[PDB]
């Protein structure tokens, strides 16, 4: 029905939105999910407005697992609400540690070649309907080359945090971004 008064300031202070901003999600979030409790079947159905289902289906997944950060098959409006707050309203710093979890899909604390290469593909698959691509990266191999040679440092073969966080903000996208600085 609505938040109660302890689990709303909680949300208050473990995300970027405002009180009226939770207690609007919380009723659309049960109005669209009865249960309360969100599965794979019903995530692949959201990314499917903006692209088709079936290319979307495996990096849908990578992403739900991220969202699920105690690993039980379902997502809570909690564990939603939080995702949702660093990925869209969150800092670039903190954008990219919730973005390198999903990447480590193991979870040992490194981005090997087989996980970096794997996820490439499922963004390649899901994008390839629409959008056209550049040519020097108009491939999941093009794309992984690129990469991993501007990133691993000491090239054990692995990815660290730092070398991620690091490495990303070369991106084209993020160069954009930052001429958009107050300071
Ligand atoms: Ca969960
Ligand atoms: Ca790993
Ligand atoms: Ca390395």
């Amino acid at each position: 029905s609505k938040l109660r008064p302890e689990m709303l300031q909680d949300l208050r202070e473990n995300t970027e939105f405002s009180e009226l901003e939770l207690q609007e999600w919380y009723k659309g979030f049960l109005k669209d999910c009865p249960t309360g409790i969100l599965n794979v079947d019903e995530f692949k159905k959201i990314y499917a407005n903006f692209f088709p289902y079936g290319d979307a289906s495996k990096f849908a997944e990578h992403v739900f697992r991220n969202f699920d950060t105690n690993s039980d098959g379902t997502i809570d409006f909690r564990e939603f609400i939080i995702a949702l707050s660093v990925t869209s309203r969150g800092r670039l710093e903190q954008k990219l540690m919730w973005a390198f979890s999903m990447y480590d899909l193991d979870g040992n604390g490194y981005i090997s070649r087989e996980e970096m290469l794997e996820i490439v593909q499922a963004i390649y698959k899901m994008v390839s309907s629409v959008m056209k691509m550049p040519e020097d990266e108009s491939t999941p191999e093009k794309r992984t080359e690129k990469i991993f040679r501007q990133m691993d440092t000491n090239n054990d073969g692995k990815l660290s945090l730092e070398e991620f966080i690091r490495g990303a903000k070369s991106d084209p996208s993020i160069v954009r971004l930052l001429q958009c600085d107050p300071s």
